[PDB]
């Protein structure tokens, strides 16, 4: 009788396009056309989703883009014959998970087994990385997390920042805590004190025109994600170099521009780009000396810096990771100790 609406799924492999991917889940060739019309693109390690009607015909195709410095969420649904980038406000609910497991073998092997996104283990490696190694976690030692959760129509589609985190190593209980205020946050302790190199901002900017993170667009209620940390400064600025490590790259970089990465060691490495001109300083940096100066080469507004720091592989929020925490004063304190007991009665749930 009459047919149902379905949902067809397409990995991407290496080096693939939209058309591509479409073209393999069985799209019709004049469709793939009337799609790519309006939208180093497809973000690998995913798959494209394509709604089919009971007629056969595309009604829907949702993906994630990698473009260089950032990613996005595309909604397209197709009606009176004309594809259209779909949003709404409610489209999207973050929620804060808990997550509680127990180390047998490895700690990221556990973690992995426990459903805890891979992006949020590295983002927890850095935070407690100036306390101890996140693979020195022998079996019985305890991981409790609480980290915003993107979910979109219901389904979870990617993860936000953590919100707190209390690991136990050897019976020693390090606690973490996200803290935001002003007109992105920091990490801090139990006693409010700074946790863990890096001992500077990458420059002297302005303002930080974009912080790093998942964010919705106030008009098109689009979604995307700034892989890095958007610093506003007048081009020709001095780029040094966050601590130490070694330059590991630099010259024209897809949506980068000019850029240079350094890999301040412990399998961490960080990156600047859009710079107007290098400085040409390879090999060991002491960390702090000029790698660059600031521009708005490659995929780019105007003029200012894209600080991106990766541990052990991909995009995670640099604050209190590759990057100096500042103190807090009374301006905080108060306020910080009422965010602190909002986390730990949460993380008394995984206790
Ligand atoms: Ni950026």
């Amino acid at each position: 009788g009459v047919q149902t609406a379905y949902w067809v799924q397409e990995a991407v492999q290496p080096g693939d396009s939209l058309a591509d991917v479409l073209a393999r889940s069985g799209m019709a060739r004049d469709e793939i056309a009337r799609i790519t019309e309006k939208y180093r693109h497809l973000r690998a390690d995913q798959s494209v989703h394509v709604l089919v009607g009971g007629d056969g015909g595309a009604r829907e195709v949702q993906f994630f883009t990698d473009e260089d410095g950032e990613r996005n969420l595309v909604a397209l649904e197709k009606k009176g014959g004309i594809w259209r980038r779909s949003a709404s406000e409610a489209d999207m609910k973050v929620l804060p998970t808990l997550r509680s497991v127990v180390v047998k073998t490895s700690a990221r092997g556990s973690l992995a087994r426990a459903e805890v996104p891979v992006e949020i283990r590295e983002s927890l490696s850095g935070i407690f990385a100036g306390r101890f190694s996140l693979d020195g976690l022998k079996e019985g030692d305890a991981v409790r997390l609480i980290y915003d959760s993107l979910y979109f129509h219901g389904q979870q589609v990617a993860a936000g920042d953590i919100l707190a985190a209390e690991v136990v190593k050897g019976g020693t209980r390090h606690q973490a805590f996200y803290y935001r205020s002003d007109k992105g946050g920091n990490y801090y302790d139990e006693d409010g004190r700074v946790l863990q190199g890096f001992n500077i901002e990458p420059l002297v900017y302005t303002r930080i025109s974009s912080p790093f993170g998942y964010r919705m667009h106030p008009i098109l209620h689009t979604w995307r994600l700034h892989t890095g940390i958007d610093y506003a400064a007048p081009q020709g600025t001095p780029v040094r170099a966050s601590a130490d490590g070694v330059i590991t790259f630099k010259g024209r970089k897809g949506g980068y521009g000019n850029a240079v990465m350094i890999r301040h060691a412990n399998g961490v490495e960080t990156l600047y780009a859009h710079l107007s001109a290098f400085s040409q300083a390879q090999g060991n940096v002491r960390g702090g000396e000029v790698i660059g100066f600031v521009g708005s080469t490659g995929r780019s507004t105007g003029p200012h810096l894209h600080y991106e720091a990766r541990i052990n592989g991909q995009p995670v929020n640099p604050v209190s990771v590759a990057l100096p925490t500042p103190e807090l004063t009374q301006a905080d304190k108060a306020a910080f100790a009422a965010q602190k007991q909002k986390a730990d009665a949460l993380l008394a749930r995984l206790r």
